[PDB]
RNA sequence: GCGCGCGCGC
RNA sequence: GCGCGCGCGC
């Protein structure tokens, strides 16, 4: 409802911005901090006299908040009349971006637009705006688009150029505290965040608290230590099914284990998840799609194996093997070629030993006794509450609900995935309201009698939310102190860690490097086949990289990209590949740049062979990289 | 293609 | 820092 009445704690808020002050305003998630800006910005432009004119710039970080919030500030200053508008990676490239600036009054923007035209020098001042807001502020640190802003920002109130600076706002809903492990450390942390926004004020809700609580959702939070089974058995086997599939594959493909860079992988984990992604992207499906199309077979069932395995994690063994059986049952049910039926076979040798150590009591899961006693507590207190359970994967939301309306002690319980249903199952959140919030082993509240229990065998996430919460009070308590300073001495404070940290930046700048000069081989780190020579090479707009030549052509093949996108200097037609029918490694991308189609290459995808002495050296980023780098030249 | 932030591991 | 991964930007 950003579309249509102050609560008092706004009025609060909006007040330190309101006397000219540099503010970080602090304030829950959803309790109207985007209001509050409205109102700053509104008293901001009405305050220059008849005559004089204001400028206002509001930052945002993503698309959906650039786009919000630029319909949010247009349908609100309509009737006052000014000039709305933004820029986006889209509102580009061809729009003429100071003269965007003069003829508006309030311009949203992705910060990285500005970056780009105080670089260029476009825009040649930040004094051109009279308001600058900063949507999630805590963003200002580090090597951060935001903290570049603030750095030239900073460079003219440190090196004196007036030159007037444009009054500085920034929202968020938590600042501190980084790095910190004592109190002292919480609040250097935060005057270093208000020192990097110039900001002399923190705004919190100090007088209307007890107006704030009753609109915030803070939620009773708990967390209960579970133990798992002590053996697996039905583990052990499925991760000898899964050895018998990974050796089946690598007959199929020698050098599997280089074909992911994906190390260390585990059985019944998310990253072993990943590893098969990787590996069917590795391997897309002439004579090398037989082989692809082999391997897809083979890690497509790995893929079944492991949602099994952890689905034998958190609910029972009986949900892991019915998973398994659906899955063989539809393989034959549409196939069914030589490698499926060999590995539904592989399993079949495996069902009855599985089947029994599935229904041995003895083997039953510990955990859901504890889910289970959870959630009738809650039903013999409160009848008629509404509960939302957070789980893994969506194997494990169907392993729960069949292991709900099985319980005898789970009545009572009626599960959906609004309604005649109480407990909804989940894996993330997309369609507050919810009065008991279940994370069961769930890898806390980034969105009345409310409460979150967090449940789970791991210590070492018990650890992390105990330390987030500690966190929370360093931060709140740091916050309290240092709004007692007398804001004098506070501003005092901030000018020299301002002094201090700009010195820092100059004087580190690194030192432009000598470059090795000699012509190097560039490899494909997959085949090893020879790509190109360094000498060929050529540096785009200073940071991307590109091959002159016809004889450079036919060693790529290039493959449409589903969505082409359009940057600031190119836009991404294709992604390239190596020629040779059997390795097609992933080389870097194809764009359409000034009217050129050229290729775009990633030096992760080569090997650097010194020529002389066959030595070879291995990169991952251009700028590691010192050889001649050699400005590209639109005739050459 | 490149840049920035965050999480885990050493 | 290195590796891997997630998210976002031009
Ligand atoms: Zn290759």
């Amino acid at each position: 409802n950003l579309y249509s009445k102050p609560r008092n704690y706004q009025l609060e808020l909006a007040l330190p911005a309101m006397k000219g002050k540099n503010t970080i305003i602090c304030a829950p998630t959803g309790c109207g901090k985007t209001f509050v800006s409205l109102l700053i910005c509104e008293h901001h432009l009405k305050k220059f006299p008849q005559g004089q004119k204001g400028k206002v710039v509001f930052f945002a970080n993503q698309i959906p908040v650039y786009e919000q919030n630029k319909s949010v500030f247009s349908k609100y200053f309509e009737r006052h009349g000014y000039r709305v508008t933004g820029i986006s990676g889209a509102t580009a490239e061809n729009v003429p971006v100071e003269q965007i600036v003069e003829n508006n009054d309030i311009i949203i923007l992705t910060p990285q637009i500005l970056v780009n035209n105080l670089k260029k020098g476009t825009i040649p001042s930040l004094s051109i705006f009279t308001l600058m807001i900063f949507d999630e502020c805590h963003n200002t640190s580090k090597q951060h688009p935001y903290n570049m802003i603030m750095f030239n920002y900073l460079d003219q109130k440190l090196g004196g150029s007036s030159g007037p600076l444009p009054q500085v706002i920034g929202l968020t809903a938590s600042v501190g505290v980084g790095d910190a492990k004592t109190t002292d450390e919480a609040l250097d942390y935060i005057c270093k965040l208000c020192a990097s926004l110039d900001a002399s004020v923190i705004a919190t809700v100090k007088h209307n608290l007890e107006e704030l609580e009753q609109v915030v959702y803070k939620p009773q939070k708990f967390f209960r230590k579970v133990e798992s089974r002590i053996s697996d058995k039905f583990k052990y086997i499925i991760a000898q099914l899964m050895r018998d599939t990974e050796s089946l594959a690598k007959r199929i493909c020698k050098d599997l284990e280089n074909l992911s860079q994906i190390q260390n992988r585990e059985f019944g984990t998310q990253k072993y998840e990943q590893w098969i992604v990787t590996v069917q992207k590795a391997c897309m499906v002439d004579e090398e799609s037989r082989i692809c199309k082999a391997l897809f077979l083979y890690t497509s069932h790995l893929r079944k194996y492991n949602d099994a395995l952890i689905i034998s994690e958190h609910a029972r063994m009986k949900d892991a093997l019915d998973y398994l059986k659906d899955f063989f049952s539809n393989v034959r049910a549409a196939g069914f070629d030589e490698i499926e039926q060999d590995l539904t076979q592989r399993f079949e040798e495996k069902l009855q030993e599985l089947e029994s150590v599935s229904r041995d009591p003895s083997n039953e899961n510990p955990k859901l006794e504890d889910l289970c006693f959870i959630l009738q507590e809650e039903y013999h207190l409160n009848p008629e509450t509404i509960t939302i359970l957070f789980v893994k994967t969506r194997a494990l939301v169907d392993a729960l609900k069949n292991w709900i309306e099985g319980n005898p002690k789970l009545s009572f319980l009626k599960p959906g995935i609004d309604h005649n249903i109480l407990i909804a199952t989940s894996v993330a959140d997309e369609g507050a309201q919810c009065n008991l919030v279940i994370l069961y082993e769930y890898v806390v509240i980034k969105m009345r009698g409310s409460k979150c229990f967090l449940l789970t065998s791991n210590a070492g996430v018990i650890e992390k939310e105990q330390i987030n919460m500690y966190k929370e009070k360093m931060m709140n308590d740091s916050i309290l102190r240092l709004q007692t300073w007398d804001e004098a001495v506070f501003r005092e404070k901030i000018l020299h860690i301002q002094t201090h940290e700009k010195f820092i930046r100059d004087s580190q700048e690194k030192p432009k490097p000598v470059p090795d000069k000699e012509n190097k081989k560039l490899l494909c780190r997959k085949c090893k086949a020879l790509a190109c020579y360094t000498a060929d090479v050529r540096v785009i707009e200073d940071c991307h990289y590109t091959v002159l030549g016809d004889a450079f052509k036919e060693c790529f093949v290039s493959r449409p990209h589903p969505k082409p996108k359009q940057f600031s200097s190119f836009e991404k037609r294709a992604k390239i590949f190596c020629a040779r029918q059997n390795c097609s490694h992933d080389w870097g991308i194809h764009v359409k740049y000034k009217t050129f189609e050229i290729p775009v290459i990633k030096i992760e995808s080569f090997v650097v062979e010194d020529i002389a002495t066959g030595v070879q050296t291995l990169y991952s980023k251009w700028k590691d990289f010192h050889f001649e780098k050699i400005p590209f030249d639109p005739a050459e």
